[PDB]
This record gives C-alpha cells, structure tokens and sequence, in this order.
C-alpha cells in the first residue's frame, strides 16, 4: 500500500519520523549508507533488523494498533540514533 525508503546513516535515521497506515501493508526499504553496522529496531511493532554498512534490507509491515512507537538503533541509541514511527 505504501513504500518508504529509510536511510540508516552514521548515526541517524532519515527520515526519523515515519507515518504509516493502520491495517495496511507498508514496505520499508532500509538502506545503510553509513560506514558502521546499524539496526532498525521497533520492539513494540515486532521489528528488529540489522543492516550492514552499504547494504539494504527490505521488509513489509502491517501494524494493527494506532500509536507512536520508538525506533532505535541498538548500537548507537546513546548517540541519538533514534526516531519514531506513527501508526495512524
Ligand atoms: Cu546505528
């Protein structure tokens, strides 16, 4: 239903606020354009994906509950590598 590219950079997400539709499928193209390994982790949406430097992971999600969900990189959270996903 929706396709969204998300860049994983050293050390931030772009975009770092992502809005996706409730009860519909969204494909996320997770592209690591950084030199470091990064993750795209949203525990409350059941997502936890590692993306190596220069590589890509493509996932399709279908969230059932409206809300705002914290997105983190497990490796660089403390450096501010964080964002959110709004399901609406
Ligand atoms: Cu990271």
């Amino acid at each position: 239903a929706k396709v969204i590219e998300v860049e994983l950079n050293d050390d931030y997400f772009n975009p770092n606020v992502i809005t996706i539709p409730i009860n519909e499928s969204t494909t996320l193209l997770l592209k690591n354009k950084g030199k470091s390994e990064h993750t795209f982790t949203i525990k409350k949406l059941g997502i936890d994906v590692v993306v190596e430097s220069g590589k890509e992971k493509n996932i399709t999600v279908k969230p059932k509950s409206a809300g705002t969900y914290e997105l983190i990189c497990r490796y660089h959270l403390l450096k501010g590598m964080e964002g959110k996903v709004i399901v609406k």
